[PDB]
């Protein structure tokens, strides 16, 4: 019932306050208006645990990110109101064919000069030395603006042919870059050489510049619209106009509209596009807010037919269109962080020009964290992570999305363990891979008693458990026949005669208290109670959007063998339903349902695979027989071959390396799978192997059983006439390609048989996934 909005301190917060107010007189809902230090980016961390302001106001070039997050709710604006704005104001604004953001104000940097000082603003940059030198005759300096931040330089930089990205076809390349272009190195060499002709200093900031020139020190600096106010009240004689010219062809500063988003978690959406349309976006409303500080351009055609007469906005206007529309596109953040780091590095001298810059083509669409080497070394994108011993598995957890057990089985869980040692599970079957259908729901209740630390797998706690009783119900018609029919052949006099079963029924699979049982109808056990881990991450140190999750007993991948099967490895991770990821929407469904109301996932398309890139683990993988292992796997489609590395360690944090293996070879691309819905066939052929021993005890094994080994040394494995493997090795596998909630694309292979033993042949291929890969970038 409340309106929080956030808006950048060099805007004019005191003049959106006040069309608060008149929200507050019409409709009596607050509103208060805050500016946050580095609020573009405190917004994504509060806003992905379901916090942060109701209101967001930016530049268009950082939403396309927000939204690929989920950060951002979807406007639904009136056409009649669209038309009120320009359309290019709303083609910014639009991320994947939907509008994300209210357009508000097109802003660009303009020359601001003294004109006592210079009645004639310089027209070229490069006459700028000589007139700095003969104005320092009389005290005074030519040129000053913020040194610091990429957007008051990237117009020199872009001059001479620097491209940000490459717009191809209604595109922007991420894969054309222009920052080590011929064009760029001439705009920041300029700089650096008036940075290094005592022309410029590198310390400049917005505060330093701002004072200098608003106090007659300098003569012309840089800035945009939001400046124009505090010049105003310097009781100093200024002008806006053209940017000088580099090299013959104009400054071309990067343009952005100021737009104001939505929070999707925010619980006064009405409210918010209420106060926006019909009380920001007017005459008022803006003209209020351009008196605080000048918005210069404005999205809204009324005002901005009357604005554009002021001639400092037509400056604005044409510096815009002399200049390039800022992407929305995610990669933005990433892009001016090393434009940033370019910048400062070279003008400190700390980096060449060209090195400094060659930087920045490696690091422009991708943040050094989000290559596959630091991915490795810092899993769970670096988050920390406290495992609970002893583990305490009080509490109600719930799946996370749609499981796959072997089979294929889809189906979700819901586990209650009791204060008292008892607990309630369900375990929900569906038929397809989206967990949509319910096909029938399994019951089970007994006791648990939770031991000590195993010594088998290490970072794993030992439990004991008694079953009570397991109960099945159907929830189609068609299910409670062929189930009733399977338990019929399976158990003859299970049933009893004329005992056909009927749908939204429990009847007892196992009950303690008789001999009678027909567990093995649909293979159960229930051994993942055996093995026991929980472990704990709490963002913003905070006990509140803490995410808790237990790691069950793995199911074996042959349902024949599980009720001997006794745990190694662990089920995908459970999330406790009072501390989870404000992400998953799935937990929240799962928690509300019960035997007779099965939970409906929400529907996601299949997605088509494509291996291309490179990909890595998002955590220390345990794999049966207590193996720790990464992976990191290269797919080349231009000519369909793979290298894989499978890094090997001794402890379920992934510290302690103990082997690695090198992988090389060809894969096929093949048909959808029929039996895995959701998946896809693919057979991969394994023709070169190398082994790297990490530690003494494995150099000392394989010099024993086999060139001779030492540590850290990789060695292939094929001579010319080890350990008795077979190259080449043919392997039958099934993938799946899927996306998390910022958007990153996660990659499933198969699950790897529980017994040890290879899938080499097409009836063994897998009806399940190992734990997803995460894409990284090279
Ligand atoms: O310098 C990189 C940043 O450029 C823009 O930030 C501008 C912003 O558009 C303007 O309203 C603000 O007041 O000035 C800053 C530059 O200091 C992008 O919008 C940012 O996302 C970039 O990080
Ligand atoms: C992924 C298909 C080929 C896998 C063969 C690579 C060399 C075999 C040694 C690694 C063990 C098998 C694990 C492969 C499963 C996977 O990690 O994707
Ligand atoms: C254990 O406690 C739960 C929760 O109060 C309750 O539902 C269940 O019946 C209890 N069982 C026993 C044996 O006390
Ligand atoms: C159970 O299976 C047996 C053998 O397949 C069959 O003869 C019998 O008819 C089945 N039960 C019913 C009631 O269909
Ligand atoms: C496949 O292509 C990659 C790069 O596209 C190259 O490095 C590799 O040598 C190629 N392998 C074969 C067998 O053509
Ligand atoms: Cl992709």
């Amino acid at each position: 019932g409340k309106l929080v909005i956030w808006i950048n301190g060099d805007k004019g917060y005191n003049g959106l306050a006040e069309v608060g107010k008149k929200f507050e007189k019409d409709t009596g809902i607050k509103v208060t208006v805050e500016h946050p230090d580095k609020l573009e980016e405190k917004f994504p961390q509060v806003a992905a645990t379901g916090d942060g302001p109701d209101i967001i106001f930016w530049a268009h070039d950082r939403f396309g990110g927000y939204a690929q997050s989920g950060l951002l709710a979807e406007i639904t604006p009136a056409a009649a109101f669209q038309d009120k704005l320009y359309p290019f104001t709303w083609d910014a604004v639009r991320y994947n064919g939907k509008l994300i953001a209210y357009p508000i104000a097109v802003e660009a940097l303009s020359l601001i000069y003294n004109k006592d000082l210079l009645p004639n603003p310089p027209k070229t940059w490069e006459e700028i030395p000589a007139l700095d030198k003969e104005l320092k005759a009389k005290g005074k300096s030519a040129l000053m603006f913020n040194l610091q931040e990429p957007y008051f330089t990237w117009p020199l930089i872009a001059a001479d042919g620097g491209y940000a990205f490459k717009y191809a076809a209604g595109k922007y390349d991420i894969k054309d870059v222009g920052v080590d272009n011929a064009g760029a190195k001439a705009g920041l060499t300029f700089l650096v050489d008036l940075i290094k002709n005592k022309h410029m200093n590198a310390d400049t900031d917005y505060s330093i510049a701002e004072h200098a020139f608003n106090h007659g020190e300098t003569a012309m600096t840089i800035n945009g619209p939001w400046a124009w106010s505090n010049i105003d009240t310097s009781a100093v004689n200024y002008g806006v106009t053209v940017l000088p010219t580099f090299k013959g062809q104009p400054s071309k500063p990067f343009v952005g509209v100021l737009s104001a988003g939505i929070n999707a978690a925010s619980p006064n959406k009405e409210l918010a596009k209420e106060f926006l349309e019909n009380y920001l976006l007017t005459d008022e409303g803006l003209e209020a807010v351009n008196k605080d500080k000048p918005l210069g351009a404005v999205a809204l055609k009324s005002y901005e037919e009357e604005l554009v007469k002021d001639p400092r906005v037509a400056a604005t206007m044409e510096n815009a269109q002399k200049g390039e529309i800022m992407p929305n596109i995610p990669q933005m953040s990433a892009f001016w962080y090393a434009v940033r780091t370019a910048v400062i590095n070279a003008a400190s001298g700390r980096q060449t020009v060209d090195a400094a810059l060659a930087a920045a083509q490696t690091n422009a669409a991708a943040f050094k964290e989000s290559q596959c080497h630091h991915m490795l070394k810092h899993l769970h994108n670096g988050a920390r992570i406290t495992v609970q011993m002893p583990p305490t598995i009080e509490g109600h957890w719930v799946s996370t999305g749609c499981e796959v057990r072997s089979g294929p089985e889809f189906m979700t869980r819901s586990y209650r363990f009791y204060n008292n040692n008892t607990f309630k599970a369900y375990q929900f079957y569906y038929g397809s891979n989206r967990c949509t259908n319910p096909t029938y729901t399994l019951i089970i209740r007994g006791k648990i008693r939770l031991r000590q630390a195993s010594w088998i797998i290490r970072g794993g706690t030992e439990a004991d458990y008694q079953l009570h009783g397991v109960q099945v119900i159907c929830h189609t018609e068609a299910v409670a026949e062929q189930l009733s029919r399977l338990v019929n052949r399976t158990c003859p006099g299970f049933l009893a005669p004329g005992g056909p079963w009927v749908q939204d029924v429990a009847y007892d699979l196992w009950q303690e208290e008789s001999n009678h049982e027909c567990t093995k109808a649909v293979n159960f056990a229930m051994h993942e109670l055996q093995l026991i881990r929980v472990e704990k991450q709490y963002p913003h140190h905070s006990l509140d959007h803490l995410v808790e999750e237990l790691f069950l007993g793995d199911i074996h991948t042959d349902a024949t063998q599980r009720v001997f099967y006794r745990p190694s490895s662990y089920q995908p991770p459970l999330q406790n339903a009072k501390n989870h990821n404000h992400a998953c929407i799935a937990c929240r469904i799962i928690f509300r349902s019960d035997e007779h109301h099965p939970p409906i996932l929400p529907p996601k398309a299949d997605l088509t695979i494509g291996l291309h890139g490179e990909w890595v683990s998002q955590r220390c993988e345990v794999r049966p027989e207590v193996l720790f292992l990464t992976r990191h796997f290269i797919f080349h489609d231009n000519n369909n071959t793979w290298e894989g590395h499978y890094y090997h360690y001794s402890d379920p944090v992934c510290k302690h390396p103990t082997f690695t293996i090198y992988a090389r070879g060809r894969y096929s691309r093949g048909v959808l799978s029929s039996k895995v819905m959701g998946g896809t066939e693919f057979v991969f052929k394994v023709n070169h192997m190398k082994v790297t021993p990490m530690d003494a005890a494995t150099a000392s094994l394989l010099n024993v059983f086999s060139g001779s080994w030492q540590v850290g040394i990789q060695q292939d494995v094929t001579h010319t006439n080890a350990l008795g493997i077979k190259l080449p090795h043919t392997e039958y596998e099934i993938f799946k390609m899927e996306q998390d909630t910022r958007g990153r694309y996660l990659l499933f292979n198969g699950q790897r048989p529980s017994d040890g033993s290879s899938p080499d042949r097409p009836e063994k291929r897998a009806t399940s996934y190992q734990m997803p890969l995460v894409q990284c970038a090279s």
